[PDB]
DNA sequence: TACCCGGGCATAT
DNA sequence: TTTGATTCATAACCTATAGATATGCCCGGGTA
RNA sequence: UCCGAGCCGGUUGUCGCGCGGUUCAAUCCCUGGUGCGGGUGCUAGUACCGGCUCCGCACUAUCUAUAGGUUAUGAA
């Protein structure tokens, strides 16, 4: 449910321009980023440091106890004896790192409601990284192991002596898994190879459930698989693979968002008592700051502001608690009902209905029943966000300043070694405050809020044109295509399932739908046997490539060969046709088939 | 010796 | 479908996960 | 290492057409839109009334940190 919602407005216009108050959270913000970027990096270098005997068990009070030691020192007297133990132990340490890195301890006061935000997020960080990034990676390491890849080029593709080793693998995946007991004449018969990786995966002591497969038990005990996943890293850095993070480090310079609540506010900005504070109520001791009466602060769909905002020096991200809140202290069904095969009746009832082809370069590309075509390239939304500007003028910077220089000789923060991790502080260390200035210029912070407001007038620009091109109120069917997390090399990123989100904001209706080979159907014949694709060839149209004397083949034109098709005054001999327009239309026709009832067309079903 | 206040620390499921 | 032909660092664009504050107890320094 | 969108053709519901012609749209400064009135600012001929700009009435817009793939640059 959406118990919470944020409205993003300027610095300026968000707090009153008194100069004092400002000038106290413009510190304050500063000061958490350096505990934070400092915390990050002290966990790793205690992981690390222990690491020659065992790895530690981190918890949430490993993380509060790393932020207070950095922030008081000794100083520091906890109450609890867990949280005691674990000041002992990680002191020592502590106090290394900060010489190596020549951090000072700020000693900030009223540093409570900081530690636990940070210390939860960081928390959040562990997680998120390991449910996410396991599985994938323990299957990424076997596949490299048993070259993959090599074996792809070299052996014949398609072939059934080729077959049994995607058996062979797939079968030993399950002993991996755990899922199958294997047999002692099945381990016996194993490959130096095969054998090898099976005594590399049990090194790394995983989790066992007694029915379920390993996959469940990341789920329901994300936790426990830490000390397998640094591990795991070694491993990668050992056969010289490409490495990973397995710990989140916050490296960036960048000025971040700090949050702050009513506590913070009056603690450091108002710098009042709390005595006071407690006389006065909570609209009341935020309007002496902050200006209530903006609209950025206005209640929608019940929901009220509570006092709760982070910001970054340049944008203020001014939150909506609902009053049902948790009040702190803590499907593949539902993806198919997404598809416009279940929402017919929906489409039936709409004014008008638009299929939209998504495409890397087309990312919309809109047709409706009566013709009215409508497109929005990424060239389009490039120029209109501005991101390729922006970065240029970053590129520019970084070149008259030579951060760029600095940055490259960075070593890798993803290693294991202890004395590789030491001389990457050092490096870091070497020029941290040449590239701290450089990232103190407002522009960073002002490029990241620019941005917001780019997309969002673009987002608007593009709702409207759509409800001025097709009408008021419109349903719209965007294909099930969608590359989300995995994007093709050589290839830039693209919006794909975030316009779903986009049109449930503006009440607009976005049902899925099955893009199987429908982009090689002519819709004047719903023939796919006559349809030709890469027939003509051009040079590159990258420049780079273009240059180098590459040649590439066209995607997007395609040609029906059919003579129904074709005309005798013809001469090219074909029918041409565009990717996108092919597959526009190819959705109205299966939308209109589907509205009479007749389903999906068996040319473009599956076999 | 005893009380007050500001701040440090703990915890909610 | 889609559109193209190995390692590291810094920004971004995208996709996904998790979390998005407040009340009470005590203790030490100062004052009566 | 580069790019806006619309329309007319070569063209025929065709291009990463560095194909030809035509219109406005954005490069600094800006959280965005929607429905009401006013205040007069600009737009059209004698209340007809459409459009841009502010005023304020209320409905709506989910952000932060991290991880992965990719892109741009700097090093191999
Ligand atoms: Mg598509
Ligand atoms: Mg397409
Ligand atoms: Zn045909």
């Amino acid at each position: 449910p959406t118990l919470h919602t944020c409205n993003k407005t300027s610095f300026a216009k968000a707090f009153l321009p008194n100069e004092t108050y400002r000038q106290r959270l413009l510190d304050y913000i500063a000061i958490i980023h350096q505990l934070a970027d400092h915390a990050s990096h002290a966990l790793k270098f205690y992981i690390l440091s222990t690491s020659t005997s065992s790895f530690p068990v981190v918890h949430e009070d490993t993380i509060e106890a790393i932020l207070y030691l950095l922030n008081k020192g000794e100083a520091w007297h906890p109450r609890k004896e867990a949280k005691k133990a674990w000041r002992d132990c990680l002191l020592p340490y502590v106090q290394r790192y900060c010489q190596i890195v020549g951090f000072i301890h700020p000693n900030l006061r009223g540093e409570q409601q900081s530690i636990n935000y940070l210390t939860v997020s960081m928390m959040t960080n562990l997680k998120v990284n390991v449910q996410e990034h396991f599985m994938q990676m323990l299957l990424r390491y076997i596949n490299l192991r048993f070259d993959v890849k090599g074996q792809k080029q070299r052996l014949p593709p398609k072939s059934d002596a080729r077959k049994a080793f995607f058996t062979r693998l797939r079968y030993l995946k399950s002993v991996f898994l755990f899922d199958v007991v294997p047999e002692l004449e099945f381990l016996d018969d194993l490959t130096p190879l095969e054998s090898e990786v099976l005594e590399e995966i049990w090194s790394l002591d995983l989790p066992f459930l007694p029915n379920d497969p390993l996959a469940y038990a990341i789920v329901a005990d994300p936790m426990s698989f830490f000390p397998a996943y640094c591990k795991l890293s070694g491993l990668y850095e050992q056969y010289g693979f490409q490495r990973f993070s397995a710990i989140p480090l916050r490296r960036s310079l960048i000025q971040s968002h700090v949050r702050i609540d009513t506590i913070i506010l009056y603690q450091h900005i108002l710098c009042i008592t709390r005595r006071d504070a407690e006389t006065v109520e909570k609209d009341d001791l935020w309007m002496r700051v902050c200006n209530l009466c903006t609209k950025a602060f206005r209640s929608r769909c019940g929901m009220h502001f509570e006092g709760s905002i982070t910001t970054d020096g340049a944008s203020v991200s001014v939150y909506l608690k609902h009053p049902e809140a948790d009040k702190y202290g803590k499907v593949a069904a539902e993806v198919k009902a997404l598809y416009v095969e279940n929402n017919l009746p929906a489409c039936r009832a709409a004014e008008n209905v638009v299929v939209i082809d998504p495409n890397k370069r087309d990312i919309l590309y809109c047709q409706d029943s009566n013709g009215t075509t409508f497109r929005y390239t990424a060239n389009q939304r490039a120029v209109e966000t501005g991101s390729r500007r922006f970065a240029k003028r970053r590129e520019a910077m970084k070149e008259e300043a030579g951060v760029d220089l600095i940055e490259s000789r960075i070593p890798s923060h993803k290693t294991m070694n202890l004395m590789d991790f030491t001389r990457y502080l050092l490096v870091r260390r070497a020029d941290w405050d040449r590239r701290k200035e450089f990232y103190s210029h407002p522009a960073h912070t002002r490029w990241k809020w620019h941005s917001f407001i780019n997309r969002q007038k673009s987002e608007s620009d593009l709702i409207s044109n759509m409800r001025n091109k097709y009408g008021e109120n419109f349903t719209v069917v965007m294909g099930d295509w969608s590359d989300a997390g995995r994007t093709a090399r050589f290839q830039t990123s693209s919006k794909t399932k975030g316009w779903r989100t986009l049109f449930k904001r503006n009440r607009i209706d976005c049902f899925l739908l099955d893009e199987y080979k429908t982009s090689s159907v002519c819709p004047r014949c719903s023939s796919s046997e006559f349809v030709e694709k890469k027939f003509k060839t051009r040079p590159h149209s990258r420049p780079w490539r273009r240059r180098e004397g590459k040649i590439e083949k066209v995607h997007g034109l395609l040609g029906c060969t059919n003579p129904n098709c074709l005309q005798q005054a013809w001469t090219s001999g074909m029918r041409y046709w565009n990717r996108d327009m092919l597959s526009t239309c190819n959705m109205l026709l299966i939308v209109r088939s589907m509205l009479d009832g007749h389903g999906r067309p068996e040319v473009f079903s599956r076999s």
